[PDB]
């Protein structure tokens, strides 16, 4: 596997949340999420990544006019993450195109960009079913210019991304731009969509972003319907005009149809197998790119939930993939119920992991009181390997074999170690002091 790298050249293992669905409907475009909430997340789980929801409606409230005050608010939030050592992926999020699909249900595009052409959008028993209503299908068909009537929409979209990238190009905490949440092709589905207008939009948007930001990873998703459930993607390679090596990453989601016992469990397990094979294939097509699992999640109160969650994280680890769990929002899917009570997720996610490795991590494992990591060395890297250790399992000092301890910060929970680069692959083993 391939990895995103920090400015020190260290390979990043990214663990965090989507933050947050509450931003979708907020007049000011911000999530119901405070700096204190982030402090809690970090204290409880030691996360180092966020998929932070932004929106086209908030960036470009009128055609060609970008809201710099909205971008100020996003920058403020990114600052909270920066202060606690997080890396940020900005997600241009939509579901069912826009809030403008009914006089609420959807989110994303501004009203001026929403052309349903008077076609109906009748109430449906599940939010996902709004995708196939005539007005929503038309809204997307117009956006992709399948209708031939709105070539301007993708152009506006690309330049709205350019505006965001112009603001965040020199932001040390931002590592990735996730160009579109769950692309939906309307009347176009499969390879016709993904290799056609979807790829074309990604290319135009990448090109626009690269007018103002040369180093942030541009993250592209397959179409969500089908691919979320373990079907292959027909997405094609996107060219990165930046000088030097490509910085494109692949950011699919994982949502098995059964969702965890009986035949449902078997179906979900083979879904993971299928999803892994397809994800690896498309990551190769795109240029042997890094993978970020941009969303997965479920109601943690379902029997078998922990086993599913642990299997997904094991699979991500084996694939060298980042993970942003859906989502930090209050409720049984998330780490906290509305009153602040921890769900099963906190203890499940709160495990040691390498955050930033001085070399390629070839394999690693962890339990509550042990971490082992093997590193393919890189003599050019001078920064130490940086590792999270939860206080539950590591209440005092550390015992490290295979590396020299550089620092052990018992407050931030960050262990830093140093390994040789001229001795082949190095295995580091971390256990609690006796
Ligand atoms: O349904 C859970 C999530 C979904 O959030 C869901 O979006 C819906 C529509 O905005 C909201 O009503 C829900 O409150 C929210 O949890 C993600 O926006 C989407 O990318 C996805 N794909 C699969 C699952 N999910
Ligand atoms: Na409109
Ligand atoms: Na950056």
């Amino acid at each position: 596997p391939s990895y995103l790298k920090d400015d020190d050249g260290r390979s990043l293992i990214l663990r965090g949340f989507n933050t947050a669905s509450s931003a979708k409907s907020a007049p000011d475009g911000m999530p119901q999420f405070t700096e204190a909430d982030l402090a809690r997340e970090y204290a409880d789980m030691g996360t180092n990544f966020v998929r932070f929801l932004i929106s086209w409606r908030s960036v470009e409230p009128a055609p060609g006019v970008y809201d710099q005050q909205y971008l100020d608010r996003v920058e403020d939030r990114v600052g909270w993450y920066a202060e606690r050592g997080y890396k940020v992926m900005l997600d241009m999020h939509q579901d069912v195109y826009s809030g403008a699909i009914t006089p609420a249900i959807g989110n994303g595009a501004p009203a001026w960009a929403t052309y349903m052409d008077g076609l109906p959008v009748e109430p449906q028993p599940r939010w996902e079913l709004y995708y196939i209503q005539p007005g929503v299908m038309r809204a997307f068909d117009n956006f992709w210019n399948t209708t031939g009537k709105h070539p301007e929409l993708v152009e506006h979209y690309a330049k709205a991304w350019r505006a965001v990238a112009d603001r965040f190009a020199d932001n040390d905490a931002v590592v990735a731009y996730d160009l579109m949440n769950e692309p939906f092709g309307g009347s176009l589905q499969g390879p016709a969509f993904e290799a056609g207008p979807l790829a074309a939009m990604y290319q135009r948007t990448t090109d626009a972003i690269r007018q103002v930001d040369q180093d942030t990873w541009v993250c592209v998703a397959p179409q969500a319907i089908g691919v979320n459930q373990g079907l292959p993607s027909g997405l094609t390679k996107i060219d990165d005009p930046r000088a030097g090596q490509q910085r494109i990453a692949y950011c699919p989601h994982l949502y098995p149809l059964p969702l965890h016992e009986g035949l449902a469990r078997t179906l979900t397990d083979v879904t993971i197998d299928a999803w892994r094979a397809n994800t690896a294939h498309t990551a190769r097509v795109l240029g042997d790119v890094p993978i970020i699992l941009g969303e997965f999640g479920l109601d943690t109160t379902l029997p078998g939930a922990r086993d599913y969650i642990e299997r997904v994280y094991g699979t991500a680890r084996e694939m060298g993939a980042g993970v942003s769990y859906w989502s930090s929002d209050p409720g049984p899917w998330g780490p906290y119920l509305p009153d602040g009570t921890q769900t099963l997720l906190v203890d499940t996610l709160n495990k040691p992991y390498p955050r930033a490795v001085a070399g390629t991590p070839t394999e690693w494992s962890s339990t509550s009181d042990r971490l082992q990591l093997t590193i393919e060395p890189d003599a050019a890297i001078t920064a130490p390997t940086e590792i999270y250790l939860p206080e539950a399992g590591f209440p005092g000092d550390v015992h490290v074999e295979g590396a020299d301890v550089v620092g052990w910060d018992r407050q931030s929970r960050l262990l830093t170690v140093r390994t040789p680069a001229d001795s082949g692959n190095v295995t580091v083993t971390v256990t609690p002091a006796a």
